[PDB]
């Protein structure tokens, strides 16, 4: 059970991560099979075109922009002064060719609606497709955290330790409509078992 300090403290990364701007993603750009032909039956949650969103700056819904999502697999997310760690962890890594990292598509998840994204008039969640990620990107992306100072993962309960969960967000849709929500993961659930290939960093 949540203590009184647990519960307090879940209040403050969620008001963290909605104060959280202006921020840079070190991700994976890939290449992915499906297209936006694909989920043409499919009705996407746009918060560019949505009414009542308290700070369309904030990260926690900024990138809510329905399937009109750059196929990438994030890494971590840290702040704007980190950016000359970033830079240079990239040129540490020069001689690693990011091309021959690989992905593999295992299951369609639709993670639960955050908190923060709710609390600032967002009415979407994000249906990714989970991956397997090899012990490559796996030491890529912890070194990464070893030189370039990144924010810790607090997804769930503040006592639980981060579970990464590599996968690319295929896209968003409303959190009130099970139909379409269904509808959506069954048809990315046809691309599970594909190959995804790393082109590089994202820019
Ligand atoms: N439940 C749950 N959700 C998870 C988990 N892991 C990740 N998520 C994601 O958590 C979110 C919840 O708050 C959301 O539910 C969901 O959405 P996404 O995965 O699509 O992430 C948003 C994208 O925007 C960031 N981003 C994009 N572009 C930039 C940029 N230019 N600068 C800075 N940041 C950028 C992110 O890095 C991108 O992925 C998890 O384990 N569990």
């Amino acid at each position: 059970s949540a203590t009184t300090i647990q519960k307090e403290l879940e209040n403050i990364v969620v008001k963290e991560r909605q104060n959280k701007k202006d921020t840079i993603l070190m991700g994976l750009k890939v290449e992915v099979p499906w297209n936006y032909c694909d989920w043409a039956s499919i009705s996407f949650y746009d918060v560019r075109l949505e009414s009542g969103i308290l700070d369309m700056e904030s990260i926690a819904v900024k990138y809510m922009t329905g399937c009109d999502i750059p196929p990438a697999v994030t890494l971590g997310i840290t702040n704007k002064d980190q950016e000359a760690n970033f830079q240079r962890f990239k040129e540490l890594t020069r001689n690693i060719d990011l091309t021959s990292l690989s992905f593999t598509c295992k299951e369609v998840i639709c993670f639960p609606q955050s908190r923060a994204s709710k609390e600032l008039g967002a009415n979407g969640r994000a249906v990714v497709m989970k991956l397997e990620a090899s012990d490559d990107v796996k030491a890529l992306r912890n070194v990464l955290f070893n030189v370039v100072p990144t924010p810790r993962d607090i997804f769930g309960p503040v006592l639980s330790d981060p579970v990464w969960c590599p996968h690319v967000t295929i896209g968003y849709v409303r959190a009130d409509d099970e139909d379409n929500k269904n509808s959506f993961i069954e048809l990315a659930e046809a691309f599970r078992g594909s190959k995804i290939k790393v082109i590089g960093w994202c820019e």
